[PDB]
C-alpha cells in the first residue's frame, strides 16, 4: 500500500514511519514546507504508525536528536517515537479490511489529516490548535502537548488494569479533537476501509 505523506506546515518536519520493531520503507525523511514523500508499506502490516518530528539535527551518518517524536536519535526510525506525538495509526489487510485512526494517547505535536486516496471510506482529522490551548500541567517545554500518562504515570491515566475511565485531561483532547482517541478505552473512532486501500497523511491540513 502506498502512503503519500505531505507537509503543508510552514516549517520543516521530519516524517517517521515504523511498526515498533522495524521501519516501514526507509523509516524517516526530511520534508520541507510543501514536500511529499511517497512510501510503500508491506500488506499485512499490523500496528504501523506515522508521525512527525520537529526541530531535528542529524549529522552525515544520520544520527542526532529531535525536540518531539525522537525515535532513539536516528533519521531513519525503527522504533516508536518519544511523546508528545500526534499519531496516524493503521493495520492493513486484517481479515480483508484496513483499519485507520488518529490518536492523541501519546499527546499532540502537529496537526494531521489521514485519508484514503482510493474509494469507499472517509478520512479522519485532528487539526485543532491543541498546543496553543494545552492545560498548563501538560505543556511540554520541549514543544507540544503531553498526555496525562507520560506526565503523571498513574494506573488511572495509563489504564494499567484495563478498567480506567475518562478524566479531566482526556476530556481536553476529546473536546478539541473529537475524531481522535483521547484515552486507551475511549469509544473507538477507528475507520474501516476496504483491504489494500492507499492513503495520504497531511501535516497541518488547514491554513
Amino acid at each position: 500500500a502506498t502512503f503519500e505523506i505531505v507537509n503543508r506546515c510552514s516549517y520543516t518536519v521530519w516524517a517517521a514511519a515504523s511498526k515498533g520493531d522495524a521501519a516501514l520503507d526507509a523509516g524517516g525523511r526530511q520534508l520541507n514546507s510543501g514536500e511529499s514523500w511517497t512510501i510503500n508499506v508491506e500488506p499485512g502490516t499490523n500496528g504501523g504508525k506515522i508521525w512527525a518530528r520537529t526541530d531535528c539535527y542529524f549529522d552525515d551518518s544520520g544520527s542526532g536528536i529531535c525536540k518531539t517524536g525522537d525515535c532513539g536519535g536516528l533519521l531513519r526510525c525503527k522504533r516508536f517515537g518519544r511523546p508528545p506525538t500526534t499519531l496516524a495509526e493503521f493495520s492493513l489487510n486484517q481479515y480483508g479490511k484496513d483499519y485507520i485512526d488518529i490518536s492523541n494517547i501519546k499527546g499532540f505535536n502537529v496537526p494531521m489529516d489521514f485519508s484514503p486516496t482510493t474509494r469507499g471510506c472517509r478520512g479522519v482529522r485532528c487539526a485543532a490548535d491543541i498546543v496553543g490551548q494545552c492545560p498548563a500541567k501538560l505543556k511540554a517545554p520541549g514543544g507540544g502537548c503531553n498526555d496525562a500518562c507520560t506526565v503523571f504515570q498513574t494506573s488511572e491515566y495509563c489504564c494499567t488494569t484495563g478498567k480506567c475511565g475518562p478524566t479531566e485531561y482526556s476530556r481536553f483532547f476529546k473536546r478539541l479533537c473529537p475524531d481522535a482517541f483521547s484515552y486507551v478505552l475511549d469509544k473507538p473512532t477507528t475507520v474501516t476501509c476496504p483491504g489494500s486501500s492507499n492513503y495520504r497523511v497531511t501535516f497541518c491540513p488547514t491554513a
